[PDB]
C-alpha cells in the first residue's frame, strides 16, 4: 500500500468514465 495506488484511483475512475461518456 503507496501513494503511487492512491493516484492510479483518481486517474482510473475519470478514464473509465471518460471511455464510457463517448458515444
Amino acid at each position: 500500500e503507496t501513494s503511487e495506488e492512491r493516484a492510479a484511483r483518481l486517474a482510473k475512475m475519470s478514464a473509465y468514465a471518460a471511455q464510457r461518456l463517448a458515444n
